């Protein structure tokens, strides 16, 4: 029997490769075992183009309101994609606009498949990155200087108060300048939800920043997570033989590296853009990584795969060619959405369907059931060939789809 | 007999455990064999308090004048480091004032020992970064949003044209804003110095930027270093069988994780410094990593230790409590500051003495004897134990002055 769920879901689609196994997944494991009413918005780069980037922000004000998204791989487009699909604008990244609207954290971690060798050895346990999903460098607003001129920062104050000016540089000729931002609110629940999953997990929790560089900036997270640690969770991290500490971000990652793993690390938006894809690759795989916004108000969360469009493969799915792509980021995406879809709802029923699906993709992988890219982690990518060491996309979900069958009966 | 050296090298003085690693170093290793002039610079924080920080300026002036610079790890404040020192005010990075002035390209490589296990196997062959010394997060203007109000950018240009107004963020409450900036001149330089460098060493380039979210900006970089490849360089890669691309900085790390090293990584400023801890430690230690800036002139350059001051080896020494820091990389920032004195004069027996201290390092690692961070790559760190596996901070510095009495008395 198909498990009955009474809320929405918000399903947000996505582009190329990752677009076509996001239907294959559909079709092959969601649907068949459960009843769930989907709010769809197409967040492929044609559509968005069509409704002016509406779309985008339409999906997240959903979000908002039936409290749980699940996202496909979406195109960021540069000149070359403006070109090739013929856009109107350069729309900026979908994600960064959802993050921005939502707000609250991006969590990402592995999915240890055991076969799968990690090429970092020490890590025995998994790390969790708390990535801060708003401002920063994906809400700056930056510009090319094309000739000679002053930049200058203002500050206008609310209360009637003088101006503050800055002057950032006198450019003799070209170059560029950038302004970016961030708030004590955003800031405070990017922190809380932090300390909360450290406890959650009996880990103890890092932050990163370079305050000795941007004393003020970086400063202001070093002081509010101190601060929120102090009044709110020193009690609760002391029971639990846990800490907190604040790193320099040079000195933490070289401390990550010689770790053994077993913490949380809260980032920086742009650290944890580029931290957590050192975790995935030395893990195992890039593809092998769950990433889940948690929003402040504990109710709403975004699950989405992390990973870009796979446009090579792509390109040969056009022609009628088959691929081998790796759809467990994607899967787990679904599965994220389902298990809070279901903590919402007190249905146990789902919450189990969604672990047991997270649990049987691990094991088909360690049965030696899996796509090209997996298969070359192992082998190497020169020494792989078809039905021998790797299956077709749709074969791999197929003998997901057998060991899913055996395992709910 | 002591080499005489002709011409001066500039000495910036540091802080904590590096301070009294570079006097170890100076007194008992360097200048019972060289006669060298010093323009001693103390850019230890209380110094640099002292002089308002003026003594960091007149150390990266000195260097232009001289060509060369050798350094120690330094203390950059924050509100903490305001307190423990009681200073006047809070103080810039020391290495940003004096990147900022000199300029040019800092290059990180690891050194590399047959002893040592790295912590990412695949690494078969080195990789080198070359970290952009100039503008971003170092030159940036940062501040606190204490109250309610608009934060704006504005640019008005010189000769009169059309000024422009980008409204950043209207705040309804406390947060932060911050500005920063870098110059066509800087990239470009930064490009002709990876490049050559690539060319040299008959290895690929690459550089990472975010030019996807971070549209104008980082698409500057990634348009600067692709014109001055096909203007420059895309012939001279091609007959040498190399290449260059651009890549998304998130996507670049993990290449690099995955990747058996051998190529040349252009990294932004902040990048860089990110990044080379993160290679230095994957290779073995931070102690194992050499820092230079190289001047885009092509004979100004200051060497340095990449990593910092080891505050938290500093505060078990200050309480008397056994300690074991890596010198290795301290003594390298010494040897490349003389080696490139001995360049430039062609003074042989110097560039010598440099190479055999080299040696000496490697070789005294190689043979056994070493500190406790090289000590748990290959026995694990939560086996090993003091004088049966790993020496002493002292130890191993008197095994390293004895190993080079003993070479250059051979
Ligand atoms: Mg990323
Ligand atoms: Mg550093």
């Amino acid at each position: 029997k198909r498990i009955k769920v009474e809320k929405p879901v918000v399903e947000m689609d996505g582009d190329e490769m990752t677009r076509i196994i996001w239907q294959f997944i559909k079709e092959k494991l969601i649907l068949p075992h459960v009843d769930v009413q989907l709010k769809y918005f197409d967040l492929g780069l044609p559509n968005r183009d069509q409704t002016n980037d509406q779309v985008t922000i339409d999906s997240a004000l959903a979000t908002q309101k039936y409290s749980v998204a699940v996202k496909c791989a979406t195109i960021t487009p540069d000149e070359a994609r403006v070109e090739e699909f013929k856009l109107k604008k350069m729309w900026k990244s979908p994600n960064g606009t959802i993050r921005n609207i939502l707000g609250g954290t991006v969590f990402r971690e592995p999915i240890i498949c055991k076969n799968i060798p990690r090429l970092v050895p020490g890590w025995t346990k998994p790390i969790t990155i708390g990535r801060h999903a708003h401002g920063d460098q994906y809400k700056a607003t930056d510009f090319v200087v094309d000739r000679a001129g002053t930049f200058k920062l203002v500050f206008t104050p609310k209360d009637g108060s003088s101006a503050k000016e800055w002057e950032v540089y006198n450019f003799p000729a070209g170059g560029v300048g950038m302004g970016m931002y961030n708030t004590d609110e955003s800031i405070s629940g990017f922190a809380h939800s932090c300390f909360q999953y450290s406890i959650q997990k009996k880990w103890p929790l890092y932050l990163s920043t370079k305050n000795t560089i941007l004393q003020a900036y970086d400063g202001r997270f070093k002081d509010i997570f101190q601060e929120i640690f102090d009044k709110h969770y020193k009690t609760d991290f002391d029971k639990n033989k846990i800490w907190y500490e604040h790193r320099l971000i040079d000195d933490m990652v070289a401390q990550v590296l010689k770790s053994s793993g077993g913490f949380v690390w809260a980032c920086k938006n742009y650290d944890g853009d580029v931290q957590s894809d050192i975790l995935a690759q030395g893990f195992g795989s890039l593809g092998l990584m769950t990433s889940v916004l948690v929003c402040p108000d504990g109710k709403t969360i975004e699950a989405e795969a992390a990973h870009g469009t796979v446009t090579r493969h792509y390109r040969e799915h056009q022609k009628g060619r088959p691929t081998s792509t790796n759809p467990i980021a994607s899967i787990f995406a679904w599965t994220r959405g389902l298990e809070h879809r279901g903590k919402l709802d007190g249905n146990q029923d789902l919450i189990r369907f969604a672990q047991t699906l997270e649990k049987v993709c691990v094991q088909t992988v360690e049965s030696g059931a899996m796509t090209k890219d997996l298969a070359g982690c192992i082998h190497g990518l020169s020494n792989v060939k078809l039905n021998e060491h790797f299956l077709n996309t749709t074969d791999f979900l197929d003998t997901i789809k057998s060991n899913l069958d055996r395992a709910l009966g």
